């Protein structure tokens, strides 16, 4: 009278967990979104935008959003119900590796998604080696009498990284369209290392990540590739470079609060890049990113990555997640943090000569931020700047500055500058968990 009694009953439960992150309120927009329109590299188009609320920092405990809360928190007790149940399945010989696969997607799935709640509520682990409250650990199912406290920053990286790596070792190589395999499993996996500060064992994950995955025949799109490459549906014999795909479906849409939706002048004109960031990115114009830029005239410049596939809407471009340029990106920094300039270098030197091959930083001794400038051109509207800069203890700084190819594009917020000490890099508790959880504490500045 429960509801796994067979494999199948897993793949099922997998396929509901793989539809809620397609939401616009999950990996097809907000999930994305928020690392890079609180950075400095991107901005709501204007204060009445989707974006316009994050972009400037307008939120309180009492209009903050709730859906990256719950759309998470269902994630995770839909991959509590897989992780408690798939062990006790008897399966025959031959399907243990597909179960033990199912099973790393679920642990895979779980480490992502407490990962993201702990850095949108909680302050960066190097801050204070996660002294600070994340979110609470639920790793069984919840019921009406669940009231659950915060846990650490820190015990939240030891279930994360637990999770992630625990996948590594289940999930299966094969590309995987549209689910989470081993690479994309050890790439984010190198992430959460470097935000705690464990740069050794993010280098070996970021650099097994590429030597498996490129042995799987991912690789790293060519320069002339590039441009349109993210309109392409990858498959098994031509997979690209995208480990981990969100897919989305004329048939099966997340609506026009998507990406492909919110970053286009056909959309909602809803987020473009700043001045600031076209300015660097054209500091080299040959680079082949400036490619992906779509300018509504001369006014702004969205970022072109949600390419839909043939026949679909806007809409309906899925989501490059997790990408094989990230594990290069990873390893240089990891690299660099490690004092193995060689290394840092030589990965460095593959997005660096992708973008442009007369580039070349050998014979340079690389800082870390080199690597973040290299990492910003690279991941613009993929959801990571913001977190780039404030986990390593560096300041966000908006420059307001003006360029006349993008003459509508304008800083407009109180907040030009801001570091790991401002309370509003962190989302409010929402207050329906407040409201239902008094064991529920709300992040400081708020209350
Ligand atoms: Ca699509």
């Amino acid at each position: 009278e429960t509801s796994i009694n067979v494999l199948s009953d897993i793949e099922f439960t997998l396929n509901g967990i793989y539809s809620t992150m397609q939401s616009s309120d999950a990996y097809s927009g907000r999930l994305v979104y928020y690392g890079d329109v609180t950075g400095d590299d991107m901005q709501a188009v204007s204060s009445t935008k989707r974006t316009g609320n994050y972009y400037r920092f307008n939120f309180t405990k009492d209009n903050g959003p709730s859906s990256h809360w719950s759309y998470l928190y269902s994630i995770i007790q839909n991959c509590n119900l897989i992780l408690m149940n798939v062990d006790k399945l008897s399966i025959d010989e031959d399907e243990t590796e597909y179960k033990n696969d199912l099973k790393g997607q679920a642990l895979a799935i779980r480490g992502m998604a407490l990962f993201d709640l702990t850095r949108i509520f909680g302050y960066p682990y190097l801050k204070d080696n996660g002294a600070s409250l994340g979110v609470p650990i639920v790793k069984e199912l919840s019921t009406i009498d669940s009231k659950p406290a915060r846990n650490t920053v820190a015990e939240c990286y030891t279930e994360i990284i637990s999770d992630l790596k625990n996948s590594t070792e289940l999930l299966s190589g094969d590309f995987n369209k549209g689910k989470v395999n081993r690479w994309a499993a050890m790439t984010l996996l190198s992430r959460v290392y470097l935000y705690k500060g464990e740069y050794n064992e993010a280098l070996t994950m970021a650099e097994n990540a590429i030597k498996g995955a490129e042995k799987e025949g991912y690789a790293l799109w060519t320069n002339e590739e590039y441009p349109t490459a993210w309109g392409n549906d990858a498959s098994a014999s031509n997979p690209g470079e995208i480990l981990f795909e969100i897919v989305n479906l004329t048939t099966d849409s997340p609506g026009k609060e998507s990406m492909g939706y919110l970053n286009s002048y056909n959309g909602y004109d809803d987020m473009c890049i700043t001045c600031s960031f076209y300015q660097l990115l054209k500091k080299d114009p040959k680079d082949v990113r400036l490619k992906i830029l779509s300018f509504d005239k001369k006014y702004y410049a969205y970022v072109n990555k949600y390419q839909p596939q043939q026949g679909e809407n806007i809409t309906d471009a899925n989501i490059p997640l997790i990408r094989l340029s990230e594990a290069y990106l990873n390893a240089a920094e990891a690299a660099v943090q490690t004092g193995d300039n060689a290394k840092a270098v030589k990965y460095l030197n593959s997005i660096v000569q992708r973008a442009n091959p007369e580039n070349s930083v050998e014979g340079k001794t690389l800082t870390l931020e080199n690597v973040l400038d290299e990492r910003r051109k690279e991941l613009v509207a993929e959801g990571h700047r913001m977190y780039d800069v404030i986990r390593n203890g560096m300041t966000v700084k908006r420059i307001d500055v003006k360029d006349s190819d993008i003459n509508k594009t304008k800083h407009n917020t109180a907040y030009m500058e801001y570091d790991w000490n401002f309370h509003k890099i962190l989302l409010p508790i929402p207050k329906k968990e407040m409201d239902a959880n008094p064991n529920m504490k709300q992040n400081p500045g708020y209350v």
